[PDB]
């Protein structure tokens, strides 16, 4: 394989990979769908309360030594990128956009070809999004469950769109349902190498050996939901649906598992967080901040020493959270 | 009933009720979906050229005697308020804007309770679209058959809104399968009075019956697809779907006949055209242009001397075209 830079795309331009530091691999700044917050910034109370918000929390997440967070909001989730350029520069937390789409398309994608999804996720990542000139550093694609015949051409495309600019993939998963799987087939039925792969919200499942043989393949694991708990949250039916009624204790320790069984070059950890979220029932976000305060800093203040505590070598901790997201998104082209 | 003042609101501010003129009441610059326009404009060439075959278009219907026409494109449409600001300014053509939802609302959308949709239907309205003080003149709301449980809160909460604010609701409908009816039924559940109600895609069936019976309830009638026919292209089953193997004539008679039957101002024509088309297969656009190259001045161009050949008065088309549209649009609440 090959470079084509050395250099990573952010919203503030590009930066060096060791500018990227400790990178938090997947998270938001605001869950929503497209077009939605310019209609109704009322919904998040307003737009400039969203941005205060957002930045409050990544500075506490800075503190906590946070350099970089990547949002792996796509199109369809309400990505908008001067949002996201604008808290960046405000908090000094380097931002890394995405392209791809997640699993709310509206009809004007949904009716697309594989050849013309191609070309938006290329236009997104080369040209830049909208007419910001902003270029995404990262491909976002989704399934919830077995692959729908749009999900299937989305994947396909976006394999099509990393084999052409280096850019990494990176997946939502039904972990309990082992979409993985079904996603690393089509993937490699693109030629794409497993390693420019993430597959994420893994740690929504206690299979092991379904992690583990992803991992033996080369695709890189996301452990990227580790605050999501609905534990004492039984009544809430919603909450407990999204959230699970599984400890962040219990997904920590997937990843202690993963490093046991030699993988830990393949972790990547995360939150999976965000300051606004409209895809879903009204004032999930105010349940979702009472469960953790810390937001994003969830990962290198509780995390990270509850890890160290039982075990994990501080250095390896540093590898998973610096060493394995620079490698992760270095723009890199497969060797010709 | 009772006015609000007496003025329409148009992307370029309030106009006088005898300013209004010669009104298309169903049409749309582009039909897409949110946030596509401003992330692909590719899609359409670029969005300069979509904003001059608009500008182009509006011209030739203006020429033709059209002084305004209603774009009924929702947030969900694509509507883009600034696009439909520069066309309007630049054809010289009033350009009513909507609130409302179509039926591809996004997850942001399909969550929200009455409540909460009716804020945002006011927001379009009172406050403006988005933040240009652009307000929305007209409700726009949809079903393809019997109303799914959204639906059915979308339908209350332009109701809601309605009476609230004085202005009209238009609605879409599979015409074919009676939408109109469960539609009134809705409306006159929450106190909207039938007149404020356009019904939508009427000359998409045959069955007067069904339309009669509507008419001689209060409800306007909107005869907006007449250059709608996909004759000659029965190898294309896209455009067929879509078109329909009636002829214009067999829809504008439909004009003559409820115009026989004493409803004349029950009726209000279009074309339901749109200079860009990204929310169905991909082509349609030029298809749709080859069907009908007069575009918008379809109506006044060739079903107004076909109808005047058919023996209906110069004076009840004016009425219909003039008249009807201004009494609509006009908002009006109800006696207090
Ligand atoms: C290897 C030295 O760690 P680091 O480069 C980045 C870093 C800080 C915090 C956590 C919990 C992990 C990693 O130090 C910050 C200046
Ligand atoms: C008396 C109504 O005519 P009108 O106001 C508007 C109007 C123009 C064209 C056609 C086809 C019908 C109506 O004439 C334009 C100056
Ligand atoms: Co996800
Ligand atoms: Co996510
Ligand atoms: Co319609
Ligand atoms: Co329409």
């Amino acid at each position: 394989s090959i470079g084509t830079g050395d250099r990573i795309n952010t919203v503030r331009g590009p930066i060096t990979i060791s500018e990227a530091g400790f990178t938090l691999t997947h998270e938001h700044i605001c869950g929503s769908s497209a077009g939605f917050l310019r209609a109704w910034p009322e919904f998040f109370g307003s737009r400039k309360a969203l941005a205060e918000k957002a930045v409050r929390g990544l500075r506490r997440a800075r503190a906590a030594g946070v350099r970089t967070i990547v949002d792996v909001s796509t199109f369809d989730i309400g990505r908008d990128v001067s949002l996201l350029a604008e808290v960046s520069r405000a908090a000094d937390v380097h931002i890394v956009a995405a392209t791809g789409l997640w699993f709310d398309p509206p009809l004007s994608m949904r009716l697309r070809s594989v050849e013309e999804l191609t070309q938006f996720f290329l236009r997104e990542i080369q040209y830049g999004i909208e007419d910001t000139g902003i270029r995404a550093g990262i491909i976002k694609v989704a399934t919830t469950g077995k692959a729908t015949p749009f999900q299937e051409l989305v994947l396909k495309a976006a394999a099509r769109a990393s084999l052409a600019t280096g850019v990494p993939v990176t997946t939502h998963t039904a972990a309990s349902q082992r979409d993985g799987e079904q996603q690393a087939a089509i993937f490699e039925s693109e030629g794409l190498s497993p390693s420019r792969v993430c597959i994420g919200h893994s740690d929504d499942t206690d299979d092991l050996s379904y992690l583990t043989a992803l991992a033996a393949r080369g695709y890189l694991i996301g452990l990227d939901r580790i605050p999501f708990s609905a534990i004492g949250l039984e009544d809430n039916a919603s909450a407990s649906a999204l959230l699970g009624i599984r400890s962040w204790q219990t997904r920590a320790l997937l990843i202690k598992a993963l490093i046991d069984q030699g993988y830990m070059k393949q972790i990547l950890v995360s939150n999976d967080w965000l300051f606004g979220f409209s895809s879903y029932v009204t004032n999930i976000m105010d349940v979702m901040d009472r469960v953790n305060p810390d937001g994003m800093a969830f990962i290198p203040l509780r995390v990270i020493p509850f890890l160290r505590e039982k075990g994990v070598p501080q250095e390896t901790l540093a590898g998973i959270t610096v060493t394995n997201p620079a490698r992760f998104l270095s723009p890199t082209l497969r060797a010709s």
